[PDB]
DNA sequence: CCGACGTCGCATCAGC
DNA sequence: GCTGATGCGA
DNA sequence: GTCGG
């Protein structure tokens, strides 16, 4: 459906459901604010009524009552009030700087610490992956245009077979679904050398590469198995240069690649179907790997994959392309 | 009534 | 110093 | 906050 239908509701939902992660620490009704959110955002027709929409799976009674006073008033009170708020709408603002979350936006707000700017004069109370963050704040919260990841992409994948020709490399997320847009880059890595009964510097040797080339400009976090950075496109000429971008690198192993790469390539709502479906044919998936379920539910060894059709064949699914897969 | 509600690698903290 | 908990992201 | 055993 479209935005104006009932944005205004979706709007109000969504930015209860921040303030209950990032204020509250309800980690549950957080989410259940944004699935009550998603239900109402796909129903194609202008709610009339707070019990129209208790008809959707997702809204309960306390959100009825609050759709009924919202269509009755145009605001919410404990919304309204709650934005004016010096402290808790500053602890929800600190939140949008990745690696500062609710725990550490209370530290900073209950010292006086409130904005961007009193982060500025405040390095050394943050750690690495705050002053990252903080750094990038504009351009961490700007979509990635498709032109643009393809671009991205070329370079991963270039400068990853030049490392090592074996190395197999995916890019998934909403880019592989098709979509024109991303917000991040997550590429998926595997080797030959590297299975679940299996070296610890096969990670180590791709993103050393993509530094080299000054294609990855700073490090999140890196371990053996994954990669969270910062990366950016070379500028162009004297044309304005692009925005940083977030970049996960993951090294899974060759006999769990393919459940990798369908779980990262998504959609949520798609997993979940697919794990549905999977459960009443008689198997489990899990990102890793897809296992059989016994008649008490014991579940045997992992069944052999070597490509996303492999799983789809196992629960008796046409294997459906990317760019179909939105549930 | 009352627990589930996805899971886990990495950085960093609290404790010993 | 080591181990395990906690915060964070996705 | 919503759902459901
Ligand atoms: C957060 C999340 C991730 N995933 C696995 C599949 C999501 O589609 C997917 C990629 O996560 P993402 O990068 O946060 N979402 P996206 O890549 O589809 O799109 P965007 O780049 O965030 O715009 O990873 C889930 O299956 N359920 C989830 O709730
Ligand atoms: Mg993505
Ligand atoms: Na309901
Ligand atoms: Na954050």
């Amino acid at each position: 459906p479209q935005e104006t239908l009932n944005g205004g509701i979706t709007d109000m939902l969504t930015e209860l459901a921040n303030f209950e992660k990032n204020v509250s620490q309800a980690i549950h009704k957080y989410n259940a604010y944004r699935k009550a959110a998603s239900v109402i955002a796909k129903y194609p027709h202008k709610i009339k009524s707070g019990a129209e929409a208790k008809k959707l799976p997702g809204v309960g009674t306390k959100i009825a009552e609050k759709i009924d006073e919202f269509l009755a008033t145009g605001k919410l009170r404990k919304l309204e009030k709650i934005r004016q708020d010096d402290t808790s709408s500053s602890i929800n603002f600190l939140t949008r700087v990745s690696g500062i979350g609710p725990s550490a936006a209370r530290k900073f707000v209950d010292e006086g610490i409130k904005t961007l700017e009193d982060l500025r004069k405040n390095e050394d109370k943050l750690n690495h992956h705050q002053r990252i963050g903080l750094k990038y704040f504009g351009d961490f919260e700007k979509r990635i245009p498709r032109e643009e990841m393809l671009q991205m992409q070329d370079i991963v994948l270039n400068e990853v077979k030049k490392v090592d020709s074996e190395y197999i490399a995916t890019v998934c997320g909403s880019f592989r679904r098709g979509a024109e847009s991303s917000g991040d880059m997550d590429v998926l890595l595997t080797h030959p050398s590297f299975t679940s009964e299996s070296q610890p510097k096969l990670l180590h040797q791709v993103v050393e590469q993509l530094q080299k080339v000054h294609f990855i400009t700073d490090t999140l976090s890196k371990g053996e198995t994954k990669f969270m950075g910062v990366c950016q496109l070379p500028s162009k000429n004297d044309e304005k240069e692009y925005p940083h971008r977030r970049i996960d690198i993951r090294l899974i192993p060759k006999d769990q690649y393919y459940c990798g790469v369908l779980y990262f390539t998504g959609s949520d709502i798609f997993n979940k179907n697919m794990r549905a479906h999977a459960l009443e044919k008689g198997f489990t998936i899990n990102e890793y790997t897809i296992r059989p379920l016994g008649v008490t539910g014991v579940a045997g060894e992992p069944l052999p994959v070597d490509s996303e059709k492999d799983i789809f064949d196992y629960i008796q699914w046409k294997y459906r392309e990317p760019k179909d897969r939105s549930e």
